[PDB]
């Protein structure tokens, strides 16, 4: 079948290099192509070849043309989770619970194969055509468990409003509680439409107020008591005392019926 390998770079999806929407000449299948001008990528492609989950962006393959590296990834027509968050409002609680369930499935998977994303935020959480959440960008990702032996991290990685406090106060820390904390900050953004603090440090007043349990303040005043009880368990300063994903899965709000299924077409009489 001729021309089946030809893709047209239709439009820009993002920057950093750049991400382009690529449409197949013959089949018209859409993919996102990451254009990386090498003048790191070996690890990124290596981690991407291990990934196969419904809540993780699909890696179709890579092609290298001199100094330009082309990463062929999943096109997600729902765009970014970031653009579903209304500033200072957020989104309806049932939508946030469904996206948080899908985010947990994706992070469970990753941790299961010993991968830590290290930069979970709404900019990196993409939505497919049926609004299924997908974890994207393994540029900062790394192997924290190999041959069933855990390796402690020491490197500063992430985005300050989403990083766990141990990453700023300890030399070494465990990988999994760091991804749990960023998921908790994502849940806060989804239910309040604002970030609670610039960084989880004691010099940050908003962060001190949260440790002082001043929940009558923003963003916590906008969040219902059931998801707020969960956030109280996730945004715990001590990474050893922090809730683990198996226990998030037992939380009362996480298992609270709120959301209806996708609305299938119906007729009466
Ligand atoms: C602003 O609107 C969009 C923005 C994006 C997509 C779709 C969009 O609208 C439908 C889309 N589909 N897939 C991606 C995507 C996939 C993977 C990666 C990635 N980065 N590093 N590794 N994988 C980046 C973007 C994007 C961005």
């Amino acid at each position: 079948v001729p021309f089946v390998e030809d893709w047209d770079l239709v439009q820009t999806l993002g920057e950093g290099g750049e991400v382009q929407l690529a449409v197949n000449r013959v089949t018209e299948e859409a993919v996102a192509v990451k254009i990386v001008d090498m003048k790191n990528i070996k690890k990124e492609i290596c981690i991407n070849k291990m990934l196969n989950h419904e809540n993780v962006v699909k890696f179709y393959g890579h092609r290298r043309e001199g100094n330009i590296q082309y990463l062929f990834l999943e096109y997600c027509s729902g765009g970014e989770l970031f653009d579903r968050i209304e500033p200072d409002i957020g989104m309806p609680e049932p939508d946030a619970q469904r996206f948080f369930h899908q985010l947990m499935a994706g992070v469970v998977y990753l941790h299961g194969i010993g991968i830590t994303h290290r930069d979970i935020k709404p900019e990196n959480l993409l939505l497919d055509e049926r609004d299924n959440l997908k974890i994207s960008d393994f540029g900062l990702a790394t192997v924290f468990r190999y041959n069933n032996r855990e390796r402690l991290l020491n490197k500063m990685c992430g985005t300050l409003p989403y990083v766990a406090p141990e990453l700023l106060k300890r030399r070494e820390f465990h990988a999994e509680p760091v991804d749990v904390w960023s998921c908790g900050i994502v849940l806060t953004a989804m239910l309040a439409g604002e970030l609670p603090w610039d960084q989880p440090s004691d010099s940050c007043q908003e962060y001190s107020d949260w440790k002082e349990k001043k929940t009558y303040l923003n963003p916590w005043k906008k969040i219902d008591s059931a998801p707020l009880a969960l956030l109280h368990k996730i945004l715990v300063e001590n990474p050893s005392a922090r809730i683990t994903i198996p226990d998030i899965k037992k939380d009362r709000w996480y298992n609270k019926p709120l959301k209806k299924g996708a609305k299938r077409p119906r007729v009466t009489s």
